[PDB]
């Protein structure tokens, strides 16, 4: 087990290795990540949100979350796409150079990633992708204004509803 965000992830398949990568951020900061590659499967449990996660190195395949509201859901969205490592994810971030502004402070980079997205995630949403979907009973699409769809959503995003 461990926390990320306020979830509580376990991998439930797969396996990965860690490459030391240096990427460059969309304010073009350096960071140096811990990048898993592989292909995994994660459980997130949240007090208001759970969802399951399938990935591959530096990509988001599928993220089928459920939630008590909208705000619970994106709060799970975030998260996942932080955690994916995405490309569009790195190259999202915006403004201040306050990576650059800490540096004996050693912090972890994906957290102060997920930090910086929790400020603002329109960015992030509006620079993730959308996709058409299948019609899957009981699964809903989510745009980036976080409101639903039956026909496209957030790529690799399915909700669960309520
Ligand atoms: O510093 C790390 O590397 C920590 C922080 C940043 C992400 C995880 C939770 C906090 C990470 N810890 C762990 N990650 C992972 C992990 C497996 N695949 C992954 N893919 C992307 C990723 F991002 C982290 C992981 N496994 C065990 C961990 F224990
Ligand atoms: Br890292
Ligand atoms: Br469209």
């Amino acid at each position: 087990s461990f926390s990320f965000g306020g979830f509580t992830f376990k991998r439930t398949s797969g396996s990965s290795v860690k490459k030391e990568e240096e990427v460059l951020t969309g304010n073009l900061q350096t960071l140096k990540i811990r990048v898993h590659e592989g292909y995994e499967e994660f459980t997130m449990v949240g007090r208001r949100a759970t969802a399951i996660l399938r990935k591959a190195t530096r990509r988001l395949i599928q993220l089928i979350v459920s939630g008590r509201d909208e705000q619970s859901i994106a709060e799970a969205i975030i998260v996942a796409m932080v955690f994916s490592q995405e490309d569009c994810m790195i190259k999202a971030v915006r403004g201040d150079l306050n990576f650059v502004n800490r540096a004996n402070q050693r912090l972890n980079p994906m957290h102060q990633l997920l930090r910086h997205f929790q400020k603002d995630a329109k960015v992030l949403f509006q620079n993730w992708g959308i996709e058409s979907i299948d019609n899957v009973m009981g699964m809903i699409g989510i745009l980036p204004d976080m409101t639903p769809s039956t026909e496209m959503s957030l790529r690799g995003i399915r909700v669960s509803k309520m």
